[PDB]
């Protein structure tokens, strides 16, 4: 739960960085000076950017309740899994964590959330729901490693939304109904890049790839797409048309064996996918 007030700085929370940022708000000279509850409460902001601290570190602002506190300043730390600060930061209305290293943004309760800027982050395969953000206006992803399949139906849950940037990532996915549904005023999705597993196929085989964007993106257009080897142009083939499946199949039947790096490139929504082979 909470380290009982008046107390130390350092008591409240023992973490050299938060308290030392926590002795500078207040403009205390010392971690070992007490604080009040109607201390905490003159603080409007957490200003931690930049202090190489993890989820863990972090963790202990939960120790307190920041009772005012609208913004939340981590951007430049070294995170991994953000801690749910709900407890602590009832208020909270902005969190600015930008190339904070941050690989989980847990699903938690805050109310007045109004905006969020993670980008830059490394999320990979953990892509964020906002559970708990449904008053979100504006979410920024920008170049933040998401990557993978993500559903049509994801982030629907938010009335107010109205700007999200997802440019620079690598998904191999669109999130269809919040960009069909006209809600968003402000919207990115360029560049979304991903190398694919490695596998293996016999000589004279041709490889089929699971690549739901390349159909999706025709409900957003209505045409180019090219397939390399190893660098350099196979053929340009006419853009597929769905019927009913996400595979898409490449000839690579004329192929030697050994080592083959295959890649589709699309342009006009963008990207490109890359699929290590290795023919026997
Ligand atoms: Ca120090
Ligand atoms: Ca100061
Ligand atoms: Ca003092
Ligand atoms: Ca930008
Ligand atoms: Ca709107
Ligand atoms: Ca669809
Ligand atoms: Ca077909």
């Amino acid at each position: 739960d909470t380290v009982p007030l008046p107390a130390p700085i350092i008591e409240a929370f023992p973490v050299e960085a938060i308290a030392e940022a926590i002795a500078g708000e207040l403009d205390k000279d010392s971690v070992n000076d007490t604080i009040t509850q109607a201390d905490l409460d003159t603080m409007t902001a957490i200003p931690l950017p930049s202090l190489g601290l993890t989820g863990e570190d972090l963790s202990v602002l939960n120790n307190e309740v920041f009772t005012n506190a609208i913004e939340l300043a981590i951007w430049s730390n070294n995170i991994g899994e953000l801690p749910d600060l709900s407890e602590a930061l009832p208020a909270l209305e902005n969190i600015e964590a930008n190339g904070a290293n941050i690989t989980v943004f847990p699903d938690a309760n805050y109310p007045n959330l109004t905006n969020v800027d993670l980008s830059q982050n490394n999320f990979g395969f953990n892509i964020p729901k906002f559970v708990g953000m449904e008053g979100l206006v504006s979410i920024n992803m920008e170049n933040a490693g998401l990557s993978g399949y993500i559903a049509e139906d994801i982030w629907m849950n938010m009335p107010n939304l109205d700007s999200l940037i997802l440019n620079e990532n690598h998904l191999i996915s669109i999130p269809e109904d919040i960009f069909l549904s006209q809600q968003l005023g402000t919207h990115s999705f360029a560049n979304q890049t991903a190398t694919y597993p490695p596998t293996t196929i016999k000589q004279g085989e041709n490889l089929k790839v699971f690549v739901p964007f390349i159909y999706q993106a025709l409900d957003f257009i209505a045409p180019l797409i090219i397939i390399k080897d190893n660098g350099r142009t196979l053929y340009e083939p006419p853009y597929p048309t769905y019927d009913g499946s996400y595979m898409y199949t490449i000839e690579t039947a004329g192929l030697q064996p050994g080592e083959h790096l295959l890649e589709i490139s699309l342009g006009y929504y963008t990207g490109w996918y890359d699929f290590p082979v290795t023919i026997t």
